[PDB]
């Protein structure tokens, strides 16, 4: 049910999941009925990535090892054994070649040109922003390849540190995710030994000859390090291994090959947790609010506001605050504050991190559905007309409290940090880009005004979503 | 048991054993009740590096993860720890005021040899010179206690290097081994790590990650545990990465032990080296006794260095003392070349073309008619080097003879295991020549005094006369 039982389970699928890079010639049939030699398999399905490769889920833990029983170490190599493996066949020329495998998964969306003409076809905007919201989003099957990358890499840290987890967050959880987006990792450490360890006879208290570092971070950057090292050595099908360990949150980032994700590692950060969780709430009260921010965050990027290096560009956590901002305004609200998210809290859903409560309800039915019945095709043109028309000088956007607000500091575009006092979120953000955005809200707003749709639809011209999809 | 035989049940012994900080205020017999608990101790003992240190043998290795099954990280560490976990303890009491029984002392067992200031006494003290060496052996050989806490040093740096290489081995070679290492030398330890079923209708591999170049896969896997060394444990371990050397390397003092260890990948004729000084070592005990004066007074004078350089190695000294024993009247010790021919089939070994076989079994070499007394040999020794034409001869040790210079260098001692090497080819001829004079002198003072004059004058003779500066 809640966002934490919603991780646990799909992590302990990912832990009786494999990875099988597939014959050049692929019988399916073939294939599944060895696999299920070794157990029944609850999921499976294949995906291109130079070469066909399956992700397969046994409905036993078991039978993993039953299937690593049989597989050979390759025959120099660094004889790391995983979950991650190559089946091919003893007789290759003795197999005919194979006349209709497979069904291929896709694990990307398709291209904005491509997504056009589609958008043009429709009937409406809010089935163009639906169109959008289901081209892009991620699929069952990429998210179970998301949670099986992380489980390879606690897998591989466990080496060293055996009560390593490995958790995704961001946008590969929190529902607002499109296929393509990086795969952010979560390191921590909780006893494997899960079960209840009595009061022990003898008088010791025991513990390792472990040095203790002055600081968190030092210990974070020290661990970060040895694990980069190892993966970029050691870990199979791991590259482009980036030590970022000076950064506000220490980092490494790679590029996994068996599943082609690009991610980043970092040791567990409870603020970004916290946020993952509340834009998860926000993502699953209505379907209109994953639809405004997908097709929102594609704009973004048609018109250069949003880029994919750090800079004075607004982000698009940034961007998707605003979005929260604005359905929080709404008459009545979309989504609650989320100081109402608080207040519905319980104790059981007590968080206070660095002195600050950050608490908020886990239990999506215990808020109350919104009455709030616009369109899509009236949002989209509000968001435009309303940010187009926002006083960025005077006000700052409070998201505990869903309202306008004094800037607590001098800076173009003050959004408050929802879980940390006194931070501005796009303190990053000049000037320029915010006239830019602002700009290109107000184009944006015009066009849908002033647009004739059923004369462009005759005309085969863009329209609705569609004609502010394209450069101005 | 053989030589290979030892290593293979001292690494078995290590590798159920366990290291613990022990508590300030310490009861032995509390301590050990409560580890065996976690099941029998076959061995244990204490030491003292910084606070008092146990080892403990455990009888079964499942021993080892039942005690770390009951090892916690303290909630104050959580977050502020690299959480590698070991066989490195720190016990410490539950409660500091629940102490219930009577203080005893814990008996704490040497790692080190007294210096030579208070050596020279001991042997100014002995009736002969005999006596005098066998004094010296016994205060530097390695004990009991100190070898199992050199194996157990290469059970924990092996355990680094098995999280990503499973079937590693971190053996150590050398004076550690070869009977002749003296309390406070060096760990010298060698990595061996890599290349070391239903059939249904797929062939099935995992998917791993290439190695490089050998040298480049060496210099990767020391640089990661010389990382492991500095980040995992209590650390200060002053790791000096030697990576770029012939042999790449990883200097580092071990704080739980106290050793200084140097780490480096399997060198096959090195193991081969340390076998051959185990067997002459083992065949009679004038060649350990000979040896360790001789290193002794090699160090006093200056003639070996801790650091690489023209210095004689004691590797090379060793050696020389070797080819000295195989040409007495008789030989105190078989030449390799003997040692080849009692080799069986199960005793062959072949590197790099070059035979390096030899008998591994003790009871199949007929034991020395030589009666010599160390009193001769030791001035023997002496002699022969000092009048040694180390110009136009080599020291061959396969055949037992000098021979003529393959090429030309001071001193020139053959490799036994590779053709055309020389062992000591880094000796200069200002080295060479101390050395040589260091012999010819000590020679001379040993022949010339009047050892019952020196011990009523209360004056150093005998081994103690050249144990001394000149
Ligand atoms: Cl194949
Ligand atoms: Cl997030
Ligand atoms: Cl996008
Ligand atoms: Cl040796």
């Amino acid at each position: 049910k809640t966002f934490t039982e919603v991780q646990t389970e799909r992590l302990e699928q990912a832990d009786r999941s494999v990875l099988i890079k597939c014959p050049s010639k692929l019988n399916e049939k073939k294939l599944l009925q060895y696999l299920s030699s070794h157990g029944k398999i609850d999921n499976y399905f294949f995906f291109e990535n130079r070469g066909i490769h399956a992700l397969i889920e046994f409905s036993e833990k078991s039978s993993v090892a039953s299937l690593q029983a049989v597989t050979g170490i390759p025959k120099h190599v660094v004889p790391y054994k995983s979950r991650l493996f190559t089946f091919t066949l003893k007789n290759p020329g003795s197999q005919a070649a194979e006349e209709r495998p497979v069904k291929i998964s896709p694990q990307s969306h398709i291209p904005v040109n491509e997504l056009i003409p589609k958008l043009c076809h429709a009937d409406s905007i809010s089935s163009q922003m639906y169109i959008l919201l289901n081209e892009y989003q991620l699929t069952e099957e990429n998210i179970k390849l998301r949670y099986l990358a992380c489980s390879l890499v606690r897998d591989f840290a466990r080496a060293y540190f055996p009560d390593s987890t490995v958790k995704p967050f961001g946008s590969s959880v929190n529902t607002f995710g499109k296929l393509g987006c990086d795969v952010d990792m979560f390191l921590d450490f909780h006893d494997i030994q899960k079960h209840a360890t009595k009061m022990k006879k003898g008088p010791f208290e025991m513990e390792y000859q472990m040095k203790r570092l002055p600081s968190e971070r030092l210990a974070t950057q020290k661990i970060l390090s040895i694990i980069g090292d190892c993966l970029d050595n050691f870990g199979p099908g791991y590259s482009s291994v980036q030590k970022i360990l000076n950064a506000r949150c220490p980092l490494v980032k790679f590029s996994h090959q068996p599943t082609g994700f690009q991610c980043d590692l970092s040791v567990s950060n409870s603020i970004a947790i916290r946020c993952s969780e509340l834009l998860y709430i926000y993502g699953c009260l209505d379907p209109r609010v994953r639809a405004l921010v997908f097709s929102l965050r594609c704009w973004a990027r048609v018109h250069g506001l949003t880029n994919s290096v750090p800079g004075t560009w607004i982000t698009n956590f940034s961007l998707t605050m605003m979005i929260m901002f604005f359905l929080q305004k709404r008459s009545p609200p979309i989504i609650p504050t989320l100081d109402q998210l608080k207040e519905l809290a319980d104790e059981k859903d007590k968080h206070v991190i660095g002195g600050y409560d950050c608490s908020f309800v886990s239990d999506l039915s215990k808020i109350k559905p919104t009455k709030n019945t616009e369109t899509l095709d009236e949002l989209l043109c509000d968001f435009f007309q309303y940010f187009g028309n926002f006083d960025f000088r005077k006000n700052s956007l409070n998201l505990r409290k869903g309202k306008e607000v004094n800037k607590p500091e001098s800076s173009p575009l003050y959004i408050w940090n929802p879980f940390e006092q006194d931070l501005n979120i796009s303190k990053n953000v000049n000037q320029p880009q915010l006239e830019k955005f602002v700009a290109m809200a107000r184009e944006s707003a015009w066009i849908l005004q002033k647009e004739d749709k059923t004369q462009q639809m005759i005309n085969k011209e863009p329209w609705g979503l569609a004609a502010v999809l394209i450069p101005f």
